[PDB]
């Protein structure tokens, strides 16, 4: 049975609360070299969502990666939130991964919710040389973004990393979740040959907003996602800020499968565009480009989707990935399915699996309308 | 004390459900003017929202005006829904009004929620010659749209009525809400000199969709809202279908006050544009213009509004109405306030009242962000 009291001492969450939690968002699972793990789907006390506790020779709390706050404006918000200096890292468009070495010496890659992903743990070890780092720092958790075209979760091609890559943006302690300061983190990771996310600079607080404005303009025309701004000593939480092109990219994806996104969502992205227009557009022409960009990002993917379904095609997206074998592919599919993803293996050859994700809500509703169903 | 058994008799809603709704709402008021009356805020069995029961010498149920289903497509939806023929009336963009002569001999104009609007009651009597009609038809309710640029509730310029006018789109029986057949209704109104909404035609179903498609193209290029489609004998309920220019107008208004509407207002309207692009756009030039209209309708009001609040202005909306005197104006404000509207008389000159609506939600949230508050 579950050692609630032990968990209570390691988490600061009273055993009573943890039994309340078990009614719903606290799940026991068998995970890693035959070990028993408690996964927190919801925050609870200081424990972030996706926190996972491994019940090994010793008990290890792999804390959830904390939510990062968003700002819609650079000024006065940056000066209002930070103090003295701001570190500005690239926000990579991928999926969040925590890599930890457990007490058993087994290495684990956790998705945001706390599940071990068979695809990700394998690509982590294939792509990263982790052995020396974990021998010297076993109680540090490597927090990074898994990115690439051949990414089964969020596919964006970052040609300077290859078809699939990884970039580290945090080192956090087991149990406490305490982050290393920015510059020390980057240097440490360098000395062990691990890859850091791009850092644009560390700027004096009075110059930071205008520096980010330039950076964002640059990222925008390259189609990169945006920026994460950080207190160099991590005593003040980070802020994220994204580019107009990132918003159009998300909105176009969303209006390609309009009924699979929990309605807004949508309003959230458009509001970003309003405040950004207010702050960053330096001519009417620029605002009219922004308008056009937004209109087409919404209309055309929708139009094509409806056209496509009209012609008999179900809504789906394919991603081709590396797998160990067809069995590994299938195991990954099961993992996606239990996450609530409608997925199947659509093709397989060698170690290349075509993962097909279905968007049935969009297929159903657009079909029903096409057949005379009423709004 | 409320005669629930009598209301059950006259509405078919069980006593129990009435008492329970009264325990929430379902609300009790005095109107016209030593009459006690019952206002149904929500639907309840066959009774529509905005139903009002007048407890006078006769017990009269002024039924709420029914919701009208919307369609996103002309084909095959019209012929899946209707039977044999389709009457196609212009959809007017104003506000919905029910005019009834009560058993007491008093004439009353109800807005959609069931409230007597003192402004509207006076304007209807000035605009319309009702007395011969109601003397011969005391139990018919006149259902229409009050339209025009100088509107107290929703303003759009309709040249054919001047600053403000009225168009009848339904005659419905007290108590039963039974509507007269379309063509009979139209002739009846003509013979008493009452003004009908435009009726473009009555078409066989096989031709109805391409006919509407042309009407809509005409209404769009003319800035009109759209169309309400109807079974001539009203055996099947009506469908409403709106133009692209209507959607732009709606979105532009909404995004002038983004945090007071929705979140959609946005998703609902945008989706209309997708299907309409698919069915009606003849060329990619048309879809391109559609996307431009959409994006501008979104970005520009939002930008203008952020600018305006950034410069110290609160978010508000002014409309000018022709009133009898300052007293009439001041009466209309009191009415708005007791419905929970944040309104004031911003100005009065020579029979013209400037009615100012405040939107604190938009003001406060845009202000929060502007002062460096976090999303
Ligand atoms: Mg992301
Ligand atoms: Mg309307």
């Amino acid at each position: 049975d579950i050692p609630f009291d032990l968990i209570q001492e390691r988490t600061g969450v009273p055993s009573s609360r943890l039994k309340v939690a078990f009614a719903r968002g606290s799940l026991r699972l068998l995970e890693s070299a035959g070990m028993q793990a408690l996964l927190f789907k919801k925050p609870l006390g200081d424990l972030e969502a996706g926190t996972v506790i491994y019940l090994g020779d010793e008990t290890e709390v792999i804390r959830g990666f904390p939510k990062i706050r968003r700002t819609l404006l650079l000024s006065p918000t940056i000066q209002e939130h930070f103090r003295d200096r701001v570190a500005v890292e690239e926000k990579m468009n991928g999926y969040n991964v925590r890599i930890a070495c457990l007490s058993s010496g087994e290495t684990v890659a956790l998705t945001r919710g706390g599940h071990v992903c068979p695809f990700t743990t394998r690509k982590a070890q294939e792509l990263l040389d982790l052995s020396e780092f974990f021998r010297e720092h076993p109680d540090l958790v490597i927090c990074g973004e898994m990115i690439g075209r051949d990414n089964p979760y969020v596919s964006q091609d970052y040609p300077e990393v290859g078809p699939l890559g990884f970039r580290v943006f945090d080192l956090r302690e087991k149990n406490t979740n305490r982050p290393l300061p920015v510059e020390e983190r980057r240097a440490l990771l360098d000395s062990y040959g691990l890859p850091n996310v791009r850092l644009f600079g560390v700027y004096p607080i009075e110059e930071a907003a205008s520096e980010v404005a330039d950076i964002i303009r640059a990222l925008g025309m390259a189609g990169r996602e945006g920026v994460v701004m950080k207190d160099p000593s991590m005593e003040v939480p980070p802020l994220k800020y994204t580019s107009s092109q990132a918003h159009a990219r998300e909105l176009a994806y969303a209006f390609s499968y309009p009924f699979d996104f929990g309605r807004p969502f949508f309003f959230s992205r458009v509001i970003r565009e309003g405040f950004q227009a207010y702050e960053l557009d330096e001519s009417d022409d620029e605002t009219r480009e922004r308008a056009r960009r937004l209109g087409e990002a919404i209309i055309y993917p929708m139009l094509e989707r409806i056209k496509s379904i009209s012609a008999g095609e179900a809504a789906y997206e394919d991603t081709v990935i590396d797998v160990e074998d067809r069995e590994a592919a299938e195991e990954f599919i099961r993992h996606l399915v239990r996450l609530g993803v409608s997925a199947t293996l659509a093709d397989y050859r060698d170690g290349r699996a075509t993962i097909r994700r279905f968007y049935q809500s969009t297929t159903d509703r657009i079909n029903n309308y096409l057949k005379g169903g009423l709004y």
